[PDB]
């Protein structure tokens, strides 16, 4: 007995996901629906899933009700509490099917109220702009990616990063590095924790790779964009600035400032249709 | 400037497929547009694409020009003689949507002619038993993978295999192995090679896993399945025989004669819609 949920696909710079409508609040997928889903044989595919819901009928959620709440969820089923390249493909697609009608608004998350402005949109693409907030240095950590150790900046962006900026590391070294789930200090990080490898500050530039909590490397990551982006920051000695990451799947410019910050990237909207998927 | 196609999705032993329909002759999608699609990220996803298509509008078709013809491409744009699982998925689109009104009926492809009977089907799912015609076992060749040989029968199943049946390898050793693309006499595979290794006969059962030719390791192979059913029979030493493949994506049952060959098996239709994609 299986049931049929409209859906469409979409990404921000490769980071890909499902958007569930749901205003009737009547999708709350179970976990094991999700990773049906993510699946990409089985299912669809994607690195996670926004259902798309008013804050009035998320649970646990206490923002403003009357606004729209991204409820993400990462590929193994995992909440998670943000999710920046998320957050800009969701704004991308509340404005363009006009389920708001400002260039400038503020979304739900779990990790409380984002504010978003649109700089350009089509049906199909768009910039966003996303305030952040502020990133929280949370302390110093390491991590072991298959028998070597890096040292990094834990940060706060609402999800938990090990931002690991690398001395010496060109981008040609980092596109060939393998990796594998890294191990970390769960004292530090008793959730799990997204790890990006960087590369130092040049020509305000890094490059950067990741291993998200939840799904394993994926060509971007929004949150860990910003977390990158103090630590080569913190690596060049300052703590302001405006950064451009590269991933991947692309490129975003984050900006840093002491009252807040900023990530500013793409989005796409690949797909849509309708999708089986078995309740047992 | 973006196109926008009709599709669905849906796979056979998880060995999972776009299905484009185009009657009108109008989508020979290139092979970079192929490509797009078949990356989960950027597009959709798959293991390759069926278009749909009449044999009259086939180029380099010479099969009854009245007949449904399995457009199938690969993951990267390659173009390949058979596809055992896509027949599976295409004759179950092809009944379940009333586009034939028999059972039982003949389908083009690269290869020619391949009958189909469709032993049970719903909306979603089916049952479908090809005739395969009859495995042309080429020789025997050897590969490496990973630093370690093994010893291979070629078979030509309208596409070119290697069939390694491994001397002692348990399942859960098989399910272990770290697979990489296998290195081939380019001799005897001038075009490239379909890899299967195999686990010996028992309990008239073996197990499989395969490095697809275009495209990596897939969750199925219908028509490696075919070919790792020879050559554990031959390795048995029968020549005749009903056979389970076992592969990470399921089951199917495979049956050689000396007069032909048969591979029944599942079938899943999981998604409708349309997708975007660009023209440059
Ligand atoms: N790709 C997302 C990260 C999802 C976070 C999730 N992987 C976690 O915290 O477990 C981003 O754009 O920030
Ligand atoms: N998965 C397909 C194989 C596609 C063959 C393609 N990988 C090649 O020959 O290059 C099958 O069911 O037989």
């Amino acid at each position: 007995m299986n049931l049929t949920i409209p859906f469409a696909k979409g990404h921000a710079t490769e980071n890909d996901f499902i958007i569930i409508p749901d205003e009737d609040a009547r999708l709350d997928l179970t976990p094991e629906m999700v990773v049906t889903l993510c699946d990409r044989r089985a299912g669809i595919g994607a690195d996670g899933i926004l259902r798309v819901v008013k804050a009035a009928d998320v649970e646990g959620s206490t923002v403003d009700p009357s606004l729209w709440f991204m409820d993400y969820r990462n590929a193994d089923g995992s909440l998670a509490e943000m999710c920046g390249n998320g957050v800009r493909l969701f704004a991308h697609w509340l404005y363009s099917r006009g389920l708001v009608d400002n260039t400038s608004f503020d979304i739900g998350t779990r990790a409380g109220v984002r504010h978003v402005d649109i700089l350009q949109a089509d049906q199909h693409s768009a910039q966003v702009r996303v305030d952040m907030g502020i990133p929280d240095v949370t302390g110093l950590s390491t991590c072991d990616i298959n028998g070597q150790v890096f040292a990094g900046l834990g940060v706060d962006m609402g999800n938990p990063h090990l931002a690991c900026v690398v001395p010496g590391l060109s981008a040609s070294a980092l596109a060939d590095m393998e990796l594998r789930a890294p191990t970390f200090d769960q004292e530090f990080f008793p959730h799990g924790v997204n790890v990006e490898i960087v590369t130092e500050l040049e020509d305000d530039a890094v490059s950067m790779r990741v291993w998200e909590r939840g799904v394993g490397e994926t060509r971007s990551c929004g949150t860990g964009t910003v977390a990158a982006a103090c630590a080569a920051l913190a690596d060049a000695g300052l703590g302001e600035g405006t950064v451009k990451v590269c991933v991947p799947g692309g490129e975003v410019e984050v900006q840093i400032f002491d009252d807040g910050s900023t990530l500013t990237g793409p989005s796409a909207i690949i797909a849509l249709g309708e999708v089986q998927i078995h309740h047992h």
